[PDB]
């Protein structure tokens, strides 16, 4: 009769909440989806062996397409839980699946857990001064998706910082760099020339957010964008004018160049 | 010899990540701060207990003023934790903490927790349409704030959501509740009547998140105002123009007016 949505955090199985644990633990059922994003300080093997319980996994097709009769018909009568990396409701769909739940007559209940939305508060950058978010996607074909650096545009004139996700191909496992974002933003920045996006722009990048030890990179585009961040997952912010206490943060722990204290402050 | 800065989540004692148990289960010291946020489901004792170790509460003095003399010494020869709750750098000045760390040849490292700041996820409304954030400072002598009413109207006038952090008073106990914010911005609005806070402006109010049951209704000024949301911690958030699933949600889970389903494209 209960559905638990539980967040299993930012990178590895230690990043799920006590309680999350616990409730999962419980379940007579547990399944769980990987397409909205990964855990890659982990692994399949090691959120089971944590759980101890065998995980059903379900791509994106079963949840948006299936959820209510994949997941569901189990919760009717059992305690099942559904697991997402980061928060759950984050992702812009998992939202709707309370209302299937609630359709089928099915309790849900919601175990938050870090998100990288939160995260970010590691870069020294006030988390108020975040405006709209967005996600900087390959383009494909005659495809050249640009949305993400109009956001970019609109946060920063307002002084605003922007949060930007790098794209994902879920099953595949691969992620976008970085050092491709910044690529693509130089080339959507040539075709729109509304001077957004340059060598002479501030960023920061934050990498494997959650782990004991994400790499937290602040400086011009020129500097970074063939710099190594190691590896995945990373992220990509783009700084709106800074308060003289983000850039020192960002000088002390982000080694970005003193040069931010007089051009970004 | 480390210093970690350990969240402790929305509600309860285990609302903190299980990595960040089992590090704070293996420090020599370990103190807390309980006045950036309110943890209505557990007490200092509670915590204790699952941590297995004293936790040394330190005041707001204690850490703006003496951060360094009363911390940080301890962890030049020790691993010393310090908790708080939700996450630890989120909407906090406590990342200048971690400069303190530095320049006293004291390594830190952060271990996150689940945060209101993408908790709000659960009202359904999309996270990336949230803009700037605010809080709803209580007035004091003549002083009487008015920029969270400037933040919702540059947000709203961009089709983004806003989320206004309630006050707090954690030494007089007092936490503000959303009615009480709502009060405030219906007295601005008086003061700059820009159109932005009216007894038809609809908002969302979210009440003890992290909980099993927290209090989730979407609804206008005038019919909420008076509502009683339950216990604190209480966020208000002043939503922009809506997606036709956010609104259903709203309806659905929230128990909003059905007529917030029919959108004004
Ligand atoms: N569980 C909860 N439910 C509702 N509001 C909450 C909340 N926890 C924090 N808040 C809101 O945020 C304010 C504290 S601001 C500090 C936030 C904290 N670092 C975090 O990560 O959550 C409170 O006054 C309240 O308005």
């Amino acid at each position: 009769m209960v559905l638990y949505f539980i967040g299993l955090g930012l990178y590895d199985e230690r990043d799920i909440t006590v309680k999350g644990l616990e409730i999962a633990k419980k379940c007579d059922y547990v399944f769980a989806e990987f397409y909205t994003s990964l855990m890659a300080g982990t692994t399949l093997g090691r959120i089971q062996k944590l759980i101890g319980k065998e995980i059903r996994v379900l791509s994106r097709e079963d949840v948006e397409l299936n959820f209510e009769n994949i997941v569901l018909p189990l919760a009717k009568e059992n305690d099942v839980a559904f697991l997402t990396p980061g928060d759950p409701l984050v992702a812009t769909t998992h939202a709707e699946l309370r209302i299937r739940a609630k359709r089928a007559g099915v309790e849900s209940y919601v175990i938050h857990a870090p998100s990288i939305y939160s995260a970010v508060g590691i870069t020294g950058l006030h988390i108020y001064k975040f405006g709209k978010s967005a996600t900087v996607a390959y383009p494909r074909g005659n495809w050249f998706p640009t949305s993400y650096y109009d956001v970019i545009k609109e946060n920063a004139e307002r002084g605003l910082h922007t949060l930007l996700f790098l794209d994902i191909k879920a099953e595949k496992r691969m992620y976008m760099t970085a050092n491709e974002a910044m690529e693509l933003l130089l080339k959507v920045e040539d075709m729109k020339k509304g001077g957004v996006f340059t060598d002479d722009t501030l960023v920061v990048v934050l990498a494997r957010a959650g782990s004991l030890n994400p790499t937290i990179r602040a400086g011009y585009v020129k500097d970074l964008i063939r710099e190594d961040f190691g590896d995945p997952p990373h992220i990509l912010i783009v700084p709106g004018k800074l308060h003289i206490v983000e850039a020192e943060y960002l000088v002390e722990i982000a080694g970005a160049p003193r040069e931010i204290l007089r051009v970004n402050v």
